[PDB]
């Protein structure tokens, strides 16, 4: 089926075989900035036609670009980088990816073999330095191995759990000539010997049983169930259950559906952290019980019955003890407790419709909130708006901090795969990198990245990027002169003592710093500034229907909150629902 | 004799007991990025009157000034970040500095100690990840830890050979109140009992008879002579020895004198390989012996007896075995060397002018030489012109390539730490920043960042820093639309097949892109740009004579080639001296 | 040349092709202590017929006696153990084999690799647990990989320093069928890339020259010349420079000749560290400048130049920085300074006699000395009397403490590989088995083992192993019911207070216990007692003279101590030449 560029007899360079590795895994692009460890790779890349590479400006642009497109479609994302320099500045994507369980293969010139070890040039013990962060990496030492090890490396960056795997290849072994053998086995038996087996329905009706026998049920919804939109759905129509979402979860299941609770935890509604403290059952579903969205452990649904779902057995009982576990794939347990749930349906009549009215008056006392002075825009309203112009069909890459929640929480989104954000990291930089891999992944989608003026500077580079790749990625640039998340700890904790917090110019503290127009014009991208409410829904509007990439420079007032908060090792009572820095 | 800002019996943060840590150790200058776990830091350096924290707008920036700061200061250089994120993102300064030997301490936030292997929000494992790439880290796991730990750290970062230590402090250390013991004795006797001892005499002595017996001399200086320029120049004036230099080296030794080589290596001066080609004494004082200058091993100073003085005996024999060895601190080893030649002076009657001549015709045949193409630009030209009009007087910082290359041939420096380049991991995007460090640490001096397009975009967001900070950071930026580099050996071993080294848009090829002007516009920076060799001169003048920061955008034709060249693992016998991409 | 066993067609086990791979490599003789997960290999072993298993009692026998095997034969030795207890029970001897430099291959049973890191049954992470104390390991994931191991395990255990390497087979690997290539290349790029060359002549004769130029002149000779008997001997008769050895060194230059200075060191004689203390020129050549020799460095050979000669460059300046070095084979290094000898013999005309004079009047005032008390027996005389009825021609093991010293000091070794002692880990319990792998390795020598009770009783159980293989084993052990070289530091230091150094019974504190000579009856070997110094002789001939096995209990009073003596961090000033127990 797979058309080789080669004779099946004819040798050929190893980069050559690492090229045609990737394009028998299926991969169409990759994220690679070239360097003199790597040329061959670079060299073996034109002469394929199924491969096209995006240049970035910096190689954590490329990770952050790779995670983007990984995030977005469900594909693993791909990116390359020379040695030393290059694969170090890859490093903090790879622990994004890790963290965040995204399927990346990261490929990494090094020097010679017989170099290694000797302080060489522009050497980096890049496998040693990334073992701790990465699922699992490979230092390649014979041409005849790569075949295995690219086979390999995406199928545990893409099963299981999914994560980084980091590939080393030394320059001289993609110099040397070699015959390729696509027939290898891979080496991976104990790893597939601990791989989850189908669900069982002694366990799953065991669930069902819990379901019926439960007055105040609640779904708690993470990252794991990226992959089960349409599972979690009908198990939802079919158990009338409230759904709560962590950050990686949201889209798993509609934000705007009237069983949802929206995002709980630390800045999780009200309703939402309300229904799982009452909660006498905690259906966790694709979650890792972060502290972000527990808080004080022991408080944690503390009066309930828990059932925990996943993939890793290691995460299963790592911070809570369920009163039942399954280890497996989310969305075959779906599938399975689903039949159930449609058989005995008669038989079950389950009815939590005095539960969901107790939290539909939490929805109505507790709903979330902003408040809106003079003619300043309001962040969280200028969400809301690009929400109602997008018909919220659009993919919302972000940076970290305030601007992240709102994203969050004022953007509703209808499926999954819709929002990139870095959760359990939370590195800055990553919103415009992330929004060039969605977009190349999503060539017919509007991909917006929303970003802060903090996080947005970090990799301003890649605005060169988008231009030369010619993608249509709008920006809403939510600028409010700070580093807004540690300036509102600092009011809350700190009497607004500030420690380095302020972004623009203290000789001229009136004047917006930087004009971040003219690094969109730089790079030959139309941008706006807009500063009233007013001018607020016709500025987005615009950006929306201005062909190719865009920027709009959204003036925001400093002094805004994220709210609610519970604080770090809280309890849902020690909410916080009102205040800011005025 | 140092006034703490607490009672020496009141109870303090171990965050605040950190930052009096740092100025009991002469900190003034700190280069910290704000994060949720480095908070306390942050506001106990708020309180500090002492130390001034110059706010970067990327990590790698912080780290990278840092560097600027400890190579042209002969300080250790400072920087600080939060945990997760923000600690990784100082791996490529971290490896930088670790390679090239730059005194340096980083300090990272991390969760709480409790939090610490969970998992837990914003945790990286960075002990871990950087212990191959630091000279020593820390994680303090109790407050009364930390002035031994931040006395530790510095002690190791600038003894012996200098390098990196990091050093990482969990929130809850930083919060805990105590009171500091700045009594407490350090626990290095292992590294304190290997520290070399001052030279002996019947070795040094044994050096000078192998200089009275050899008829071609020459000396080969490295970054370890940064501190000896007066004790080498006064070595050079006592024996008449022609000196040869590395990357890192330069400037220990004025370039400018006529006892001078220039620079060796794969792009070093035909003259200065020669001298070392043909030497029959290798006096190598603080240099590693790196694949770049020595090409093939077995045919590097074949013909010639190596005496070889590190500080680190590791380095001693690792690639060369020497006929002579001093491990110790080449500084004393020159003072000791030096009584001894001025005493024997007139029974020594040391004369080498047949080998210097020898040399000089090599020096007349085979000079340093670049083509001017109409009235197009020549970077080496432009180089030569600042040289001039700063009377070669002037901190330059550079990027990674080309462009580099050209800043060490054709700009003759006077002194060491004039010159701030990453050599050993050559990480691009260092120019900016370190010129950033530079500035800080010598407010009066002239400060110029000759950068190439590719490098300066990588952290062009320092451009704000700058600004915000009113540094005089002068920007000479080499512009050539493609990674220089790169594209020479694409050149020269690749057919001229461009892969991704093509930095403009393919859409307007002709038009130069990105418009540097308007990134320095943005951060409110002056700026030019300059086409015909003609205007210059003058460009360079005003770019020098404007007050403050300055980008000054220098248009070059990219077929330009460096030149000569020894191709790696080649003898001096494969060296190019001429061709380019035309 | 090397006829299979199987077609070379023929799929057959792993373990068998393992087995194979040894006899390729020319094993005649491994030492096997079987179990479950190195069943396979075993039954592979039976099928062989070139191959001999010794079967030990104990693991650590196993090793011990592949040591011994080795030290007495310059061949590698071959250890197998199973899984779990069976691979720990290697680890003494694998840390014994790397200090002192032995060449040996061991190999591990290993659960299935499916079952690797599952807490299996008798699984042990054998490779991490090793990874410090060998030269290098691995564990086996392939049954194709098995042949380039075991000659990468051969090649690396017995080339450049000759060290241990540990081969982990999973259990599947062994039963899983393949057809083997033999043909496969060596991955060991760094390493073949890093060993040294031949010696240059522009080094060697600069040795000669500071040998002509040297008026007091010392040879320091040790391990490293196990393999240069006739080089070393042609060397000191073209030199006649006086030859002081290490304890790993004995026998290199016989210790008889009048040239000899006999062993330097901790507990050297009194005229080698006094030629050393005061020689000009020090030929340190396989030697590596261990404390136990040294004493305090700054103190050592420190009035002369100190030529190194070291195969390790690692080792080359690690505790002395010499003013010369060689790094490469001795062997070769003298070969060369031979024929320079040679030739410029004439013109050389080398006379140390002054010199030799100066230390003969040395050895004439401060010999090795021993105090007879009525007829008790005295250890070194005892050791005296084995010498001269064997003509110093036996195979001498031992275990470790003061018999080990006077092992060294009382017998004149004629050739290297006579002495097999625990030198640099000082290893009780290796005496007996040392002696059952160089009988093995040495079927017509003569074979003694002068142990203590203290180490022999250890590793008594292979006294079953010795009447079992039918091995003439010879048993020389010096009984003084304590354990001799603690009680010596408890007298000088301790002011004699006993801390557990008394090993016989306190009920019976006359009584000789346990009584050896059941031990000996015990496994069918002959045994006898001896007390009184007039019988000593007589007892020693008939062990000799008794066919096959023999134990010879000597009772020896318990009060001697070893001497001359440097305490630790000494110098030759704060010798100790005279006192004991009394
Ligand atoms: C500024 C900031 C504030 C934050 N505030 C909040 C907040 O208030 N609320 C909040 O929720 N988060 C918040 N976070 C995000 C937070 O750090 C964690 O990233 C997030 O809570 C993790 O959610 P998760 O466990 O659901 O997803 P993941 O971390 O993606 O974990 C998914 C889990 O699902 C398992 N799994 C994967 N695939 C499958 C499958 N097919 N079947 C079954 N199981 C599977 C995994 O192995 C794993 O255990 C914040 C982050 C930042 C940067
Ligand atoms: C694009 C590119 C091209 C390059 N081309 C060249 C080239 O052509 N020529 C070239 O020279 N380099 C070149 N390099 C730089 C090169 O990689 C190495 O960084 C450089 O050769 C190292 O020189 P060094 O050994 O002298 O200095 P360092 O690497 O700084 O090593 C100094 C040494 O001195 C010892 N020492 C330190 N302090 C003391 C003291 N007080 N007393 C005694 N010893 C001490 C150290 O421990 C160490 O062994 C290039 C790099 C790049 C990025
Ligand atoms: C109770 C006790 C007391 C001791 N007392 C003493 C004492 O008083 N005096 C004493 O000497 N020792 C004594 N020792 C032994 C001591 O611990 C060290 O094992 C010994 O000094 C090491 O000597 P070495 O360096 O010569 O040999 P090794 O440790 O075998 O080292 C040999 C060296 O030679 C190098 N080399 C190897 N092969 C070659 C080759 N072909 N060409 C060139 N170089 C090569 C190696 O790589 C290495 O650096 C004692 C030990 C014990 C247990
Ligand atoms: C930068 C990558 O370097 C290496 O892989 C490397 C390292 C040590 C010794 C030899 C090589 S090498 O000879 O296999 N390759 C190179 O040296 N390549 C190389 N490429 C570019 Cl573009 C520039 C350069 O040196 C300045 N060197
Ligand atoms: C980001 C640093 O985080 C931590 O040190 C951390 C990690 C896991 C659990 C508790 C803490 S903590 O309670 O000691 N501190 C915080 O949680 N700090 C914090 N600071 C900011 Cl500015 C934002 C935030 O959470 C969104 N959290
Ligand atoms: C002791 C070695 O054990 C193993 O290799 C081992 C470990 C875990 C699971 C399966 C095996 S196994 O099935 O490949 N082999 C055995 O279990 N062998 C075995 N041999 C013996 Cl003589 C006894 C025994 O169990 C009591 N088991
Ligand atoms: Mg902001
Ligand atoms: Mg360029
Ligand atoms: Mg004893």
């Amino acid at each position: 089926t797979f058309i080789s560029r080669f004779a099946p007899d004819q040798p050929r360079k190893g980069a050559d075989i690492l090229v045609e590795a990737l394009e028998r895994q299926g991969v169409e692009t990759v994220f690679a900035y070239p360097g003199g460890a790597s040329m061959e790779i670079h060299q073996a890349l034109t002469r394929s036609s199924s491969i096209r590479n995006v240049l970035p400006r910096h190689e954590q642009g490329g990770v952050f670009a790779a995670e983007g497109y990984a995030r977005s479609s469900g594909k693993p994302g791909i990116c390359i980088a020379t040695s030393g320099p290059g694969a170090t500045n890859l490093v903090s994507g790879l622990a994004d990816a890790l963290l965040d369980s995204v399927p990346l293969v990261a490929i990494t010139g090094q020097v010679p073999r017989r170099m290694i070890g000797t302080d060489a040039f522009q050497e980096t013990p890049i496998v040693e330095v990334t073992r701790s962060i990465t699922k699992h990496n490979y230092l390649v030492m014979d041409v005849e191995d790569i075949p295995r090890i690219i086979e390999e490396a995406f199928f545990l960056a893409t099963s299981g759990r999914p994560g980084p795997v980091l590939v080393d290849v030394p320059k001289d072994i993609q110099q040397q000539l070699a015959i390729p053998n696509w027939e290898q086995a891979m080496r991976l038996p104990g790893y597939m010997s601990r791989m989850p087996k189908p669900p069982e329905d002694s366990h799953l009706e065991q669930i069902v049983r819990l379901i019926s026998e439960s007055k105040k049920p609640v779904l708690y919804v993470g990252g794991g169930c990226l992959n089960s939109s349409d599972e979690l759905g009908r198990f939802v129509e079919l158990t009338g259950i409230p759904v709560a979402s962590t950050l990686m979860g949201l889209g798993s299941y509609p934000c705007d559906d009237e069983l949802s609770l929206h995002m709980l935890g630390m800045h999780g509604t009200v309703y939402a952290n309300y229904a799982v403290e009452h909660s006498d059952l905690l259906l966790a579903f694709g979650v890792r019980f972060d502290d972000r969205v527990t808080g004080k452990l022991e408080a944690f649904a503390s009066r309930a019955k828990i059932v925990h779902i996943d993939i890793d057995s290691a995460e299963i009982g790592k911070n809570k003890t369920p009163h039942v576990s399954v280890c497996g794939d989310v969305k075959l347990a779906l599938q399975g407790m689903n039949k159930v749930l449609e058989n005995r349906a008669e038989e079950l009549k389950l009815d939590f419709g005095v539960w969901r009215n107790e939290l539909n008056v939490q929805k109505q006392k507790f709903p979330l909130s902003f408040k809106t002075f003079g003619e300043a825009i309001p962040p969280q309203y200028a969400i809301k708006v690009l929400d109602e112009l997008t018909d919220g069909k659009a993919i919302i890459s972000t940076g970290v901090g305030q601007h992240q929640m709102w994203a969050a929480q004022f953007y509703n989104y209808k499926k999954p795969r819709q929002w990139l954000s870095s959760g359990g990291l939370g590195a800055m930089g990553f919103g415009l990198p992330a929004a060039i891999g969605a977009s190349v992944a999503n060539p017919d989608a509007i991909v917006v990245d929303i970003d802060g003026d903090g996080s947005f500077i970090m990799n301003v580079q890649e605005l060169a990027t988008i231009r030369v790749e010619n993608l249509p990625v709008k920006v809403l640039l939510l600028n409010n002169q700070h580093l807004g998340m540690v300036m509102q700890w600092e009011d809350r904790f700190y009497k607004a003592n500030r420690a380095h917090t302020f972004l623009g110019d203290p000789a001229q503290e009136d004047e917006i710093f930087p004009n971040m127009l003219l690094f969109a014009a730089a790079c030959g991208i139309p941008a706006a500034r807009v500063t009233k409410k007013a001018d607020l829904r016709e500025a987005i509007q615009t950006m929306l229907d201005t062909p190719g990439p865009y920027l709009l420079d959204v003036i925001c007032p400093h002094q805004e909150h994220v709210l609610p908060m519970i604080p770090s090792g809280g309890t849902f009572n020690d909410v916080i629902t009102e205040g800011d820095g005025r």
